[PDB]
């Protein structure tokens, strides 16, 4: 069931959107790790995805195909991530973050988990749970 | 006053930003825009003349101060932007957005405001207002 969209959704998601990255781009530069947050993105995908190939990055998007793969040939110059020929699909390679990455995307996790604890602690419990509900209703029709 | 952050929150939101930021970006480079949300973002700033809040986002940095000032020098090589002394403070530039910016950054305004309509659509009215009201007061907290 479809309803029209309030033209103050998307100003008010993106100024919170604006907010997180701004703080997590000072937070990043300061903690001295030198990742911008799509390095962080791409570190937590990795991360998420145990072993995926590296075409499964940005798969149901249209995207530039050369730009991921200059992005990860970087990252793994940094020692971050590796990568194995994957054995069932000689032509792939299966992405693996490295111990320092591994590290590293943690550090990562934990100042945007600060992040959100920054956001979500003045709103009271009840208004925390109809937010949850909120995004939660947005993305279940999906 | 903090209260506990419940568990559910960060991951709710985080799903709505992937989902958010994959598909304006993705949509982007369908059309082949050349821009990402970040590029949108400082024009949106720049056009609303709001240089006290750019100059915020470099200042937050400690290593790479000159982040926005190079995104800044981009855009304006690029013709988005376009820089004016200033009849007063001659030592500082204030910036607008060229008439090629402007139609650019509409465009991709569009495209971001479809993919918002996408996503709330299964919201009732009521649910959009109060999901506005949330997000506008966790940032009035910050």
């Amino acid at each position: 069931m479809n309803y029209p969209v309030n033209p103050d959704l998307m100003p008010a998601l993106m100024a919170v959107f604006q907010h997180v990255r701004t703080r997590i781009q000072s937070e990043l530069d300061c903690q001295r790790l030198d990742l911008t947050p799509p390095d962080v993105h791409v570190l937590k995908l990795i991360d998420e995805q145990r072993g995926l190939n590296l075409q499964d990055l940005g798969r149901q998007m249209c995207r530039d195909k050369a730009l991921i793969t200059r992005k990860i040939r970087e990252l793994e110059g940094r020692n971050l991530v590796r990568r194995e020929r994957n054995p069932s699909d000689q032509r792939s390679f299966q992405l693996f973050l490295t111990d320092e990455g591994l590290a590293i995307h943690q550090h990562a996790e934990a100042i945007m988990s600060r992040v959100h604890d920054e956001l979500f602690a003045p709103l009271t419990p009840v208004e925390q749970a109809t937010l949850v509900h909120l995004l939660d209703q947005s993305l279940a029709a999906q």
